[PDB]
């Protein structure tokens, strides 16, 4: 069997070079020398080194996924689409996604509700169109309805009177019946149940 001479460290810190019986052999990343417990001295049999570069594939592409995560907040689904995206092998996709939310480094119920927030200080979306934005994203309907809880009638109402009065003078060319019913029609397609327009109406 094949017998480790040395193992020195990459330039870059992470990832090590394996020398067997005094040559280069192969690189592995952290995890995997941990891994495979591998150290000046240890034997190697093909089946192991085959062993070694698979796992090396995917710790490669958890530490991609750990760059990707570094740029701005991501989705389940972000990631998923992400491993995809870099043709990684699908029996990795799932380990990694395990591993990434052992970390806790992905976490959808704080991405819906931070979701919700941002919605709620820069758009005039209602509760219909963010929970339909939030399935799409792939995200549970527990975790759609807790963040839709800051969707109170008093952050509704404000944001339909907002939006009724930027419809009533979209469409102010319109003869009175037909002109309230567009922005009757305009808040329910924003996701805004009925009882809301009943309740804005006078203003």
């Amino acid at each position: 069997l094949a017998k480790i001479s040395k193992i020195e460290a990459q330039k870059r810190k992470g990832r090590y070079n394996i020398y067997l019986d005094g040559k280069y052999a192969f690189p592995v990343a952290e995890s995997v020398l941990i891994q495979f417990r591998l150290m000046k001295g240890t034997e190697l049999d093909e089946k192991q080194i085959a062993a070694i570069a698979t796992a090396d594939q995917q710790a490669k592409a958890y530490s991609r996924m750990l760059d990707y995560l570094s740029y701005q907040m991501r989705t389940e689904s972000d990631i998923v689409k992400k491993l995809k995206e870099i043709d990684t092998p699908e029996e990795f996709v799932e380990p990694i996604l395990k591993k990434l939310r052992g970390q806790q480094l992905i976490d959808d119920h704080a991405y819906a509700a931070s979701y919700v927030r941002t919605m709620i200080n820069t758009d005039l979306k209602g509760p219909g169109i963010i929970r339909q934005h939030l399935r799409q994203k792939g995200i549970g309907e527990s975790d759609i309805d807790d963040a839709l809880t800051q969707f109170t009638p008093e952050v509704q109402a404000e944001l339909a009177k907002k939006l009724a009065l930027k419809l009533f003078r979209r469409y102010r060319n319109q003869p009175e019946r037909r002109r309230e019913q567009k922005v009757q029609q305009g808040l329910t397609t924003k996701g805004f149940s009925s009882s809301v327009y009943e309740m804005i109406k006078d203003e």
